[PDB]
C-alpha cells in the first residue's frame, strides 16, 4: 500500500530555463487534510508547458510542469469529501473553491484561489509535495502532470466518469475546453457567423470546432504553417489563409473576405501583434474579438482606441470560461455520449518517457496534440 | 418664402486651430435631393467640439461645428418623407441609413454613411452647402449646428414630438444619450453592482444616472476637479475620488473599494491613461470597461493584455449604442414623461452670439452643459 507513505516515481523536472527535461526519480508526499495525491493515466503536451521552457510564462523553477492530463486517485488527505480512492479525475489549472466573489459571480471562473497571476509554484498552503535530489521541486498551476503520481488540492481536482478514457479526456484538462469555450461561451458565436480563427494548433481547432457548433457559416483559419490547414478543414474551417501569402497585412485581407469584417475572432497563438490583428479584422461597430494564446511575459501592446470606440468589444479567458470544477465532469459526459471528438486534436501518443521528444513535435509544427501515457 | 433659395445668416466658422470662432454671415445652399434646410433653435457645447478647436479630433478646416442641437425643419429637398417642414428635429451626428449591414444588426449603431471614422466634413454626396466670404466651408459630423441655419441628410436628422423643449431635449442629440446609453445598452449594468466613472462633465453625469437608474448600488466617480463632485452625488454618485489626493494609482485605489475590483468602469475623458486605467479597475475575472471619451487623434495606448485574458471585457461604443433615428424620438418621449432629467445637465444658458464665452466657461472647468439659443 503507498496510502500515507512517501513515493519514489519517476517524474520530468525542469531545472532551469532552455533546457530538456530531465525524467529522473522524485520523492512525493502523502496528501495533507484536504488534498488529493493522484497517478497519472495520460498527459498532454500543451504550448502553455513549453512557454515555460522557453521563459515565455514565469514561474519558480526548478519545476514538475504539465497541466492537461487524467488520472486515478490514489489516496486523499483529511476532510477531503468530492473525490474517493479509485475515482478517475482530471486537475484543474483553474481551481473551483466556490466560495470567493468570482465563484459565486455567474460569469466568472478565474477564481482567487488560482497560482497563475503570481506563480508560487506551491500548493495552497505555501509548501511543495516534491523533492527530488534532495531538494524541494516547484509545482505548476496546482497540478504538476508531468509525474506518475502528484498531489493536487482538492479544489483543483474534478471526479470524471468510471468508464472515461484517460488517454482521450485529459484534453478537456486543458486545451479541447479552452478553445472549445472560448467560442460558445466566452465569444458566443452566433448562428450564421462568420469567425476568424488565428492559430492552428490544438486550441484553435477546438475553437473551430465551438464556432461549428454554435452555427457559424464560416470560420477562416488562419496560420503561418500551411501544413495546419488540411485539419482545420476537417473539424470546420470553410477557409484557409497564410498571411505569409499576401503582400496586404492579414486583416484588411480579411475584413476583404468578410465584406467588412468578422463577427468573431480568435487569438490563439500567443503574439501581441496577432493580438492587435485579430481585433482589427473584426467589424467596427459589432465585432467580438478574443484573446486566448498566452503572450510574453511583461510585454504591453500598442493599439488604437479608436478600434474599440466605433463599437468592437474585446475580451479575454482562462480555460473557455468555464467554472472548472462544475464544467469538467459535465464536459466528459458530454464526450462519452458523443456529442463532441477529441481524436481530431491527437496526432501522436508516447510513452511518458518519451516526453522531450513530445515537445520536439510540437516545436517543429508537426503535431497538434501528442498524449503522454504513463 | 426662403424654399429653394440661398439662405445668408450668421454661424460660427472656425477658420483655423486654437482660435476663436468667428461669428459672421455665411451662405446656405437649398437642400437637394434627400436633403433637409433646418432653423436652428438650441445647441449645446460639448467636449468634442472644443476637441476640433485643439486638434484632438481632426476634421477638415475651415469648419462650422456643433452637434448637440436640435431645430425646426424650414424645408426639404425631393424625395424626404420622414420630416415636413415645421418639424421639431434633433440632427444626428451619427446617421440611420437602415440599409447598411450595421443598422441591420441588433446591436449595431455605428452606420456605414457616417462621417467620423474617416471625415471629409461633407454632405452625403461629397459637397459642401455653406459658403463664407466666398469659400467653401467644411460640415462637422453632418450635423454643423453651430449656424442658425443648416443642411443635413435625412439619414442624419429625427423628428421629434410637437410639443418638445428644445432648449432642453438638444442634449439628447449627444451628450445625455451617449452617456445614459453606455451605461444602460453597451455595458448593461445590473442591479446591485458596483460602477466607476472617470469624468464627471456633461456625458459622465449622463453615465452615473443610466448606472442609478440599472440599479446600481454603488457608483464611484473619479475626477481631478472637486468641483464636480457635488452634482455628480446629486444624480446618484455614491462616493467621489480625486486621483490627486491619493499616494497610490487610483486603480489601486478602487480596486481596493470595491474589495477586489469594480463591475462595471466607465472611461468619459478621452485620455490614454485613463484608459488603461479604468480597464485595471474592473474585476479581473468577470468586470467590464467601457470606453466613451475621444482620445487625442492617432495616438495608440500601451497595455498588457494579461487584463485581458483574466476574464475583462474592453469595449467602446458612439452615442451610447443606441440606433440613433429610431431612439431619438423614443428618448425624447421618455424626457417627456419624466423618465430622467436634463436640467442637472444644464449649468449655464447664454445667447449664440457669445459662443466663444461658452468655450471658455467649458475650458475652465465652470460649466458641464452650456446651451446656446438662436
Ligand atoms: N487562455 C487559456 O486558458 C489557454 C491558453 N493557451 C495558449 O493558447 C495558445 C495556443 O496553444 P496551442 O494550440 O497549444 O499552441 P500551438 O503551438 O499548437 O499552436 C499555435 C499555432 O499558431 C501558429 N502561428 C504561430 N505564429 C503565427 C502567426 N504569426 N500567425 C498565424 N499563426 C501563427 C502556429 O503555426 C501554430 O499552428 C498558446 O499561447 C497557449 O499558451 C493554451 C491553453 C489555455
Ligand atoms: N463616444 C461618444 O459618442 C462621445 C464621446 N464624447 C467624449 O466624451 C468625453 C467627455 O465629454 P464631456 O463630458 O462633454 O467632457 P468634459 O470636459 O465636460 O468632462 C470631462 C471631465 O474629465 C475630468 N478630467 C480631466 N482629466 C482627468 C483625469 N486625469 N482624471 C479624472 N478626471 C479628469 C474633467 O475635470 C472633466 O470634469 C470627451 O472626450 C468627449 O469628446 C462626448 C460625447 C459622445
Ligand atoms: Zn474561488
Ligand atoms: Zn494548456
Ligand atoms: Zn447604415
Ligand atoms: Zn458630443
Amino acid at each position: 500500500s503507498t496510502a500515507g507513505k512517501v513515493i519514489k516515481c519517476k517524474a520530468a523536472v525542469l531545472w532551469e530555463e532552455k533546457k530538456p527535461f530531465s525524467i529522473e526519480e522524485v520523492e512525493v508526499a502523502p496528501p495533507k487534510a484536504h488534498e488529493v495525491r493522484i497517478k497519472m493515466v495520460a498527459t498532454g503536451i500543451c504550448r502553455s508547458d513549453d512557454h515555460v521552457v522557453s521563459g515565455t510564462l514565469v514561474t519558480p523553477l526548478p519545476v514538475i510542469a504539465g497541466h492537461e492530463a487524467a488520472g486515478i486517485v490514489e489516496s486523499i488527505g483529511e476532510g477531503v469529501t468530492t473525490v474517493r480512492p479509485g475515482d478517475k479525475v482530471i486537475p484543474l489549472f483553474t481551481p473551483q473553491c466556490g466560495k470567493c466573489r468570482v465563484c459565486k459571480h455567474p460569469e466568472g471562473n478565474f477564481c482567487l484561489k488560482n497560482d497563475l497571476s503570481m506563480p508560487r509554484g506551491t500548493m495552497q498552503d505555501g509548501t511543495s509535495r516534491f523533492t527530488c535530489r534532495g531538494k524541494p521541486i516547484h509545482h505548476f498551476l496546482g497540478t504538476s502532470t508531468f509525474s506518475q503520481y502528484t498531489v493536487v488540492d482538492e479544489i483543483s481536482v474534478a471526479k470524471i466518469d468510471a468508464a472515461s478514457p484517460l488517454e482521450k479526456v485529459c484534453l478537456i484538462g486543458c486545451g479541447f475546453s479552452t478553445g472549445y469555450g472560448s467560442a460558445v461561451k466566452v465569444a458566443k458565436v452566433t448562428q450564421g457567423s462568420t469567425c476568424a480563427v488565428f492559430g492552428l494548433g490544438g486550441v484553435g481547432l477546438s475553437v473551430i470546432m465551438g464556432c461549428k457548433a454554435a452555427g457559424a457559416a464560416r470560420i477562416i483559419g488562419v496560420d503561418i504553417n500551411k501544413d495546419k490547414f488540411a485539419k482545420a478543414k476537417e473539424v470546420g474551417a470553410t477557409e484557409c489563409v497564410n498571411p505569409q501569402d499576401y503582400k496586404k497585412p492579414i486583416q484588411e485581407v480579411l475584413t476583404e473576405m468578410s465584406n467588412g469584417g468578422v463577427d468573431f475572432s480568435f487569438e490563439v497563438i500567443g503574439r501581441l501583434d496577432t493580438m492587435v490583428t485579430a481585433l482589427s479584422c473584426c467589424q467596427e461597430a459589432y465585432g467580438v474579438s478574443v484573446i486566448v494564446g498566452v503572450p510574453p511575459d511583461s510585454q504591453n501592446l500598442s493599439m488604437n482606441p479608436m478600434l474599440l470606440l466605433s463599437g468592437r468589444t474585446w475580451k479575454g479567458a482562462i480555460f473557455g470560461g468555464f467554472k472548472s470544477k462544475d464544467s469538467v465532469p459535465k464536459l466528459v459526459a458530454d464526450f462519452m455520449a458523443k456529442k463532441f471528438a477529441l481524436d481530431p486534436l491527437i496526432t501522436h501518443v508516447l510513452p511518458f518517457e518519451k516526453i522531450n521528444e513530445g515537445f520536439d513535435l510540437l516545436r517543429s509544427g508537426e503535431s497538434i496534440r501528442t498524449i503522454l501515457t504513463f
